[PDB]
């Protein structure tokens, strides 16, 4: 039995796999946040990253997992509390690759210790969390560190925010469909 | 034997479950909060997220394990006590796939400190349960996330609160058809 | 079954890497800091070796890992901080030959604690992941510590900056190949 | 299958590896420094070093980790710092035999910390892989150890700079013959 | 498969090297250097005994590892340092036999720090490695400890220093035939 | 296929092997040092031993490892350092027997700390090898320790220091029959 | 294979050990040291146990290992040196069985830190393998602790010292009858 | 084959030594020293019961080794030296069964430091040496607990001490039916 | 071949053994102590149990180690010591079945520091393989807890102490079935 | 070969135990004693419970081993001993599925600190066990935490007190049909 780190990838899977992570983003993938220095910074949401990657791998094809967070400091200044959070996320696929990156979480000017604390903590998890699927490709992510790419995205036109149809939204706890495939599975 | 971890999804049920993670909870699933500042946070419960799991993977078809949970700190201040808990959870699915995610536990303004520490660790597992879930799709909250979908979600009518049949609600403990089958399993 | 780590070339995907790694990079991979002094370096992005690496060998083909990273110094002057990161980085291929490098990251002149960690840190680990993969071949980045491979670039005509073409950019999660090559694999 | 470290040599492999480590180095690998007593010193670079062991073994067919790297000490005088560092490199090839080195990096007479730290600590990992390639034999830097080599080096007339073509350079990501190769080595 | 370490020798390879072994090493492998109190002693350089063990074993036929290495002492009088090195060497065969020595490194009178540690601990390695390889015979350095051996090689008469021919050196990375071999291999 | 450390020895190798351990070393074999106090004391020399043990098991018929080494002191004393080192060594055949012992080594009077060190832990590993191998039989040295035995030397007429031929000396690192029997092994 | 630890004892071979290893040592064995006391004490020397455990067992049959060596003490008073060593010495067979033991070596009123430490140390891992040794049986030592069978031997006549004839002693390395068994065992 | 700790008994073997270890030990066996208070305390000697092991099991049926040992105290008074060390000692059978039992030892009243630590460490090893072996029988110094033994063997008649012959003592080293025997096994 | 711990007991000696476990013992076995308080407390000696598991189990039925054996406390009151020492004690029989139990010992009132030590650990060690005992039935002592039980014990009559029959005991070293059954199983 | 904790269980073996852990237990189990506040508690004794596992499981069907024991506090009060003990007590079946509780041990007034500590550290280690017990079902014990059983039990008229015969008392140690069963098993 080929259990989650001891499967193989098919031809067809690794050929189609290995030319859908070439493509680049479009706009409707990058949101913009403005960072020190009134500059615009583009990046992906990261619920944005998650589907993505279980589109690219399947929900049982990619795994990730917090190999360590450190808390490098919890300081008061004026009542208000600066905290920094790095996390090392190891992202591994069904076939055994992976990638492991570094993400950083930072909490600044708030009054309480556990919102800092909690909010600096997720967001390194997160951020670590992109910075390893980006190196799977540009579809993951990678492309968003291309200054050429970036130029090319702001010459196009803004496109209007989407509008999400709430009529087949999942409303009861069963999934008859996955139950029966689950008992024919036994 | 295939035991847990090592049993391979089939076909069938990879594309069922493939299909049913990807869309979106109705609102008959989110609640709302009341942050700090006055705007109105929405979040699933958690034992609505542990059905979730429990229909979409089964009961034996998802694991969690606490793999470490830390006490940042528990402060003193006016006789009030201020405690912040991490909980580091990991999601494992019966053919071996994981996810690992951190849950933060708050709990400020508790004269008790052992009321505060025991609502911060709980709440700090229950959160590190869910965001740890998000991972796997839509279904089990990751769409909470999306503003697009926060958007579409509050212009639809307010539905009734749901009301419990409890009628064909379990009375003893006995349960005879699970006594068959297991029985008819011992050999 | 063959997972990561286990995997052995064959005679024609061995022949064809081992010639690929073996030529220089054009121009149009070379960029050009400035570092303390007024000399001009050269360097590749990270990006770009993430993508020469994932055409090289594969997006299951090259996995990389942080066996360490060491803060070795944080210091305050002036109100500026001062950090220097150390990254231990280890490459590991399909077939399991891995090359291990050390990274270094560095921020000075920052106000922000929070801001020169996560710099120092995400630099370190980058720097790492650069240095090691230069060990396979002159086309992961080994040509560029080359004085006579420099002196051939600056003697090459200036090239326009490149053009980036949105128009087959993925704009859906869902990816149509690749989930008909996953079921099929099931 | 023979995995990375268990991939024993075929006799060919074995003898033309045997006899192609046994020669030494023209003068096109040798660089010179100029170490404290105005002495000169013979050297290979790093890179060269790196293209030599990926074409004696193969992109494949060897493998070097670090297994420990120690700080000595950082001093600072007169505003200046002067840093020690040593490393243990571990070189391997793909039938498992192995050879360990210290390699050492130092930095003397700069401002920054950062900027010393760096450089000690590259130079100790790559002052490493060096030494410890040479233990298997002259065409990896072993021959430059020999007194008489070195004077037949310096007795040889003076080459010209080499000349690069880049007409023939890597323009682009994509590797078809490297894809197509993959692609049927797959299934 | 035969990786290293558990490769049994044939009777052939074994007696011949068994014979080899067993030789005394010529007047053209030891020099002699001066120490303490007006005496020669007499030594072979660390890179004829690696010649020799590559030549006894093959390159692929012997391995050795760095076990441990302690600094026993960095001390500084009249600004000039004096630092004692000890490393432990382990010398293995192909199948399996293994040797361990400790190794000595010493750097005395030198003004920079990071010099003395430098010679000291690469002497310290290499005195290691010379140690561990006597173990075997002979013809790895067994020899140089007999004193009738150096009376013998002192009455012997003085050669001339050694001419190395550079007609026949290598002037490009490639090796045809080594790559033929190893694509043969696959 | 049999590595080290899992060769059961044959009948014949055991039979050889067990008559020639017990027979005694003729006087060829001791040295004489003076101890303090006048009296003579018979040893036999570290690389006689060695050859001695590479000629009854052959030369990877044994190993040796250093399981620990201590320096038990370090003392200055009117500018004369007094230094005692302890070795364990382990000495184990082709089959997997063993034998360990402790070795000391001692550096008295000498005004380096280094060179005092250097011979105290070079004097414990040679010490603790001998003492290893003494455990094997009266061959390897263990009819040293018996006091009929030296009586039997001292009544023995003193004989000529030996004299070492060096016609047959290697001169060459090649070694064309090693290189024969090797290359068709493979 | 039947590595060492792993060969059970043919019938013949056991019976021929238990037999042996009931006998009582003769007057040849026992030496008499002069504890405190004016007391005679009986103890056989440590090299004719070693050569009685390599007939009895053979030297491929038995082994022993310094499980843990501990310095209990290390005083100074009135210049001179009073140690207690205590060594656990673990001897096992070839098919696995082991006794474990304490041995303890004391060095007394000696000046030299170094010479003491020395002393103790030998003669805790010498006592610690005679004491386990004892435990196979009456003729490695077992019978040593018994009364009467001191009374018996203080009752024999005593014998004359033993005389070693030399003629037979090993003259060189080489021994002819165990390289063409080994040779023939590839 | 089977090596020591994986050996199971056969019925023959296992029916024979259950019961010889179930004997009680004559007086030839028992010895007495003068505990404090005055009293008779009989004792097994400890090279007896080696030879009782070794009689019962075989030389290769039986192992001990030492857990661990713990000096319990040294104390220094009026120049006299106290010492407690204790020891667990661990028997095990070649069929693989165990015990594990505590031994302790005792010098009081000597000058010597070294001497004191000497004799209390052998005695700690040896009783637990004897303690953890009665735990397999009374022919292994069980009975030796039982007061009803104690007061039949005081009943018993004085026995004259042992003579030992020593006309058949082992004069040399060689044991040429060992050699012969071992040879033969060798192939 | 079934090591100890492996070894399955068959439908006939479970059954033998379970009847036998349930029988409650005889006033044969119960020694009574004066505890604190001036009552009578009954309690089964140790070598009683130790006989009682070697006929329940046989001699290679059952083992038990030590866990861990804690001093909790040595202390000093009138030149009188007071030592409390807990130990853990399992039981395991040749079917992999265990139980773990806690054993105190005590000694109060003595002078000597090493008298209370050895009394208390023995103590410590035997009360644990008691308790460790109970577990598996009455026959072992569980009985020794039942007031009902007690009750009935001191209605039956003081019987006479036993006699001991030295007649047929052990008297030689030599078990001649022993050793040919032995000679046989090889 | 299924040594414990790999032997499986038998259709009939898991019927007719599923059957009897779901009793409850009569009044012949249950003693009382007074704690603090004059109320009275119902337990079962700690021999009773070995018995009940015995019968229920068999001798070689349950185990159980002490995980961990730490003393929580030895305290001195007006020359009074109090000590706290816990204990982790892990009860194992033969199929391999497993309950850990944690047992408290109290010794509070005593004078002796030797005997307090022995009283608190074995009724953590039973208390424990019997904790861990009452997991497998009412028989075991887990009736006696019912408030409506307690009532039922209160209700019954009040038995006299067992009478036990000591006719069929074991009192030799050899068991004849044991040695018998276990010679055969030998080979």
């Amino acid at each position: 039995v080929l259990c989650f780190g001891q499967c193989q990838y098919t031809a067809e899977e690794y050929q189609a796999i290995q030319k859908a992570l070439r493509q680049r983003l479009g706009p409707e993938y990058i949101s913009s946040r403005m960072a020190g220095g009134g500059q615009k910074v583009c990046y992906i949401e990261g619920h944005r990253v998650i589907n993505l990657a279980n589109e690219m791998f399947g929900y049982n094809g990619w795994a990730h997992s917090i190999t360590q967070q450190n808390v490098d400091f919890v300081d008061l200044n004026n009542g208000k509390f600066y905290v920094g959070v790095c996390a090392f996320v190891r992202v591994q696929l069904k076939d055994g690759s992976y990638h492991e990156d570094v993400g950083y979480g930072v909490s600044e000017g708030l009054k309480s210790k556990a919102l800092s604390l909690e909010k600096a903590r997720k967001e390194a998890v997160t951020d670590g969390l992109k910075r390893a699927l980006r190196s799977f490709g540009n579809a993951l992510g990678n492309c968003i560190l291309d200054k050429d790419y970036l130029r090319s995205l702001n010459k196009l036109p803004r496109q209007l925010p989407l509008e999400v149809d709430l009529t087949k939204a999942k409303r009861q706890d069963l999934e008859p469909s996955v139950e029966e495939a689950r008992y024919n599975s036994c």
